[PDB]
């Protein structure tokens, strides 16, 4: 397509344009948060470690599915589980159109021998050119005049992995703008909407155990699978289509003997590959040039 998924703003709500944080590194679970340096990959040849939730990339626990209507046959694109926006981890970078870079994600050195990670990513372009403060959204509706440090808005709490992502019906904004280098006929700057433009996405499809399976759609994401023979890591060449500000989401795909979702939306599994101590696995994200 790619598909475009268009959300309706509601606050409080799932599609409330919540803030994400570029420093938070700790896994999901009952534990208090830990923060590290902000994940800014600008200039490239940079690398940061953080934890990602067990099923975060393709996540039945979200209770939310989308349909990719660009797929033929239509049925092959229906009932796609979303990812979880906040049990994955966010990063950003500034770059130039034509920059040829390499994105690699693998297990952090501290968990290098512990099986569990199958990292996946989504890369978005934000034509606005930088962090987008939007008054009246979930975390900016108490008189804030700017984003909190090292933070940015994204559309909602559950995320689509192979689509342009649009939010409309936002509290009207008079300074939703983009730099002059942006064609606002192709990339409109509306007073009540914004779009995170799909650039690329993919996940580590190399299984630790050949007999097992991934918690992953049977057909909708066949083009997203990355196979390099190494379980727990992927690497991919990306040529930036545009100059400006990019937002990168990384999250996990779980490997199991079997998995199921019951009528109450409860996820059950057996034979999980999950040897790490926490409810999230530690990975290192690197963007290299070349
Ligand atoms: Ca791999
Ligand atoms: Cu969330």
């Amino acid at each position: 397509g790619v598909a475009e998924v268009v959300e309706t703003f509601k606050n409080p709500g799932t599609y409330s344009s919540p803030v994400i944080n570029f420093k938070i590194a700790s896994p999901p679970g009952p534990g208090t948060p830990i923060y590290g340096p902000p994940r800014d990959f600008s200039g490239y040849n940079k690398s940061y470690s953080l934890a990602i939730g067990k099923t975060s990339y393709y996540d039945p626990t979200t209770g939310t599915k989308w349909n990719d209507d660009t797929i033929t046959p239509v049925s092959d694109g229906q009932d796609i589980w979303r990812g979880w926006t906040h049990t994955g981890k966010w990063s950003f970078f500034n770059g130039k159109a034509g920059d040829k870079i390499t994105l690699s994600v693998q297990r952090d050195a501290q968990e290098a021998s512990l099986k569990g990670a199958h990292p996946g990513f989504i890369l978005f372009w934000r034509p606005e050119g930088g962090p987008l403060f939007w008054a009246g959204t979930q975390d900016l509706d108490e008189g804030q005049t700017a984003l909190p440090a090292d933070s940015d808005t994204v559309i909602g709490h559950v995320i689509v992995q192979h689509a342009d992502w649009t939010l409309q019906g936002l509290p009207p904004k008079a300074d939703h703008t983009a730099p002059a280098g942006v064609d606002t006929e192709l990339y409109p700057m509306k007073p009540d909407s914004y779009t995170m433009y799909y650039v690329d996405s993919g996940y580590d499809a190399d299984k630790y155990v050949a007999s097992k399976k991934l918690i992953m759609h049977p057909t909708a994401f066949k083009g997203l699978a990355l196979n390099d023979g190494t379980a727990g890591a992927f690497t991919k060449s990306i040529t930036l289509p545009k100059t400006g500000y990019y937002m990168l989401y990384v999250a996990n795909v779980l490997e199991v003997d079997d998995w199921s979702v019951d009528a109450d939306g409860k996820l059950t599994t057996t034979g999980e590959v999950w040897e790490v101590p926490a409810k999230g696995c530690w990975v290192n994200i690197t963007i290299s040039k070349p």
